[PDB]
């Protein structure tokens, strides 16, 4: 038993809710919140900008030190940093950004990072400003992630569509 509420169950291990991931994180304080990161951990917009704003820019400060030490992530890769006031940990995961021409097949590699964590609160990778089809992203999620994932979908219209079209 865990503290997530109001989710629709899609499969044995994947759940979905129309929610603002920032507000969901602040209420649940999950062990892991996933950020829709880029390779530079520059949290300007989308999910990343919103999560970072909710940490009063502490996420960005920590991220800049990480990059200065380690260099950029790989597309499809991840790193674990602090969750600040939102979660114990933040798993920064880089899905391919279609608006940069990145290979969509890297989306499966990105979701594989979730399997290193037993339970996660997450957005749909490569959705939103990353330009991928969220329905495809949900399919890859279901077919790749084996651990327990609670997906927060900000847009109510997109949420209902994702549910109504789910196979
Ligand atoms: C602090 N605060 N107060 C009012 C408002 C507001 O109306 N919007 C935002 C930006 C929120 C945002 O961009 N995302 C949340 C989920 C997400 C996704 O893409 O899943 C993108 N922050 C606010």
């Amino acid at each position: 038993v865990n503290s997530f509420s109001g989710y629709l169950k899609l499969t044995d291990n994947v759940y979905i809710k129309n929610a603002d991931i920032v507000e969901e994180a602040k209420k649940v304080k999950p062990t892991v919140v996933v950020n829709a990161a880029n390779v530079y951990l520059k949290h300007g917009g989308g999910v990343a900008g919103a999560l970072n704003k909710a940490t009063n820019n502490a996420m960005q400060v920590e991220s800049d030190d990480y990059i200065a030490t380690n260099g950029p992530l790989k597309v499809g890769g991840s790193c674990v940093l602090s969750g600040h006031n939102l979660a114990k940990h933040c798993l920064h995961v880089v899905g391919p950004n279609v608006n940069k021409g990145e290979d969509i097949q890297l989306l499966k590699s990105a979701y594989e990072n979730f399997n290193q964590h037993e339970v996660l609160l997450a957005p749909l990778l490569s959705a939103g400003i990353f330009g991928a089809d969220p329905i495809h992203s949900l399919r890859v999620c279901v077919d790749t992630v084996r651990t327990n994932v609670y997906l927060a979908v900000f847009d109510k219209n997109l949420y209902d569509k994702l549910v109504s079209s789910f196979l």
